[PDB]
């Protein structure tokens, strides 16, 4: 599912209300979230049979065309978002005892592992991402920022993508406009847990 | 404190919203004077804006470059608008000869503007800048916090547009173009010739 040109939203517009607002639902997937599919469809020219979305993220932007690439990139990002978040009515919410394990493992409880997030998702600066990866390198679980529209697929250092929030101004500020934190304090409560402990 | 607005809240209605103006300008612009303050435990006194700019993020330092540069880029963005009342104003004619000698007329510039304005890709801003080296007027893009005063090489800037979506998601939602051409109308052409 995460992979894939055209993701279906897996929930309603309003299914992330009160943290993200229909509104807001709306034009950041029937609007930015379109938008980067058509811009990669005109910038590569191939038909979307043609297209296989991660296999551009990882070429880079060097060698895909830095359009190409930021387009590919954001879908990318976009669809591992909104996979992230548990609609109302979803399930998901709760920790997997193997995924507990680990990230007790790295920062000892949930709370913990909440607050490095909030200090990192903050202090991002500019448009960018924040992802849980499990890092192959090291065997263990950490928090990663990207700018614009990479990620730990296009950094394509060891580090596997579990969940992303994203941190571009438009993921938020129709709701919470310079407040950030407020944003991210409840995004938190949306986490979509078993999809994390899926991608390990 | 660097800086103070010339205009009020609502002085750039239909283009800005009163509410754009409050948040981009009371929390986005004001917020980062705080930052610096801290990043670089100094007080507003011992603080040379340009020179920690000039100095880049290497030598200022991640946060005190980023907020520097944000206080700069605002203030610049600012004073490069005048309150639609005032809109329409000629542009001074050394300037303007200046832009028919790079690209014809002005209409040609702004087309140039929308191009570069519209495809810069996340956080960022858009200059005109007099370009010393190359004896001419140019637009520029440049990501985040940076600036022409950050390159150093020696693009001058004259205005700025800001293109963090800050500066237009509650007008214009994922519209940039939208913002961006009607932005125009407002460009203080005064304060850009001052700034040769
Ligand atoms: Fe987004
Ligand atoms: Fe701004």
């Amino acid at each position: 599912p995460s992979s894939g040109l055209r993701m279906t939203l897996p929930y309603g517009l309003e299914a992330l209300e009160p943290v993200i607002s229909a509104a807001t639902v709306d034009f950041h997937y029937n609007k930015h979230h379109q938008g980067y599919i058509q811009k990669l469809l005109d910038a590569t020219g191939l038909p979307e049979s043609r297209i296989n979305l991660k296999s551009l993220v990882t070429l880079g932007p060097d060698r895909a065309g830095e359009n190409v690439f930021n387009a590919a990139g954001q879908i990318y990002n976009h669809n591992m978002y909104w996979l992230s978040m548990v609609p109302t009515s979803g399930s998901g919410r709760h920790v997997p005892p193997r995924l507990l394990k680990l990230i007790r493992a790295r920062w000892g409880n949930v709370d913990e592992m909440k607050e490095n997030f909030m200090r990192k998702a903050t202090a991002l600066f500019g448009s960018g991402w924040i992802w849980l990866v499990w890092d192959t390198r090291e065997r263990r679980l950490d928090l990663v920022g990207t700018k614009d529209a990479h990620s730990p697929l296009s950094e394509d250092a060891g580090k596997i993508p579990l969940f992303t929030c994203d941190v571009w101004e438009h993921a938020y500020y129709l709701d919470y406009q310079h407040d950030r934190a407020a944003y991210l304090t409840r995004w938190w409560s949306l986490i979509n847990w078993e999809f994390a402990d899926s991608n390990l």
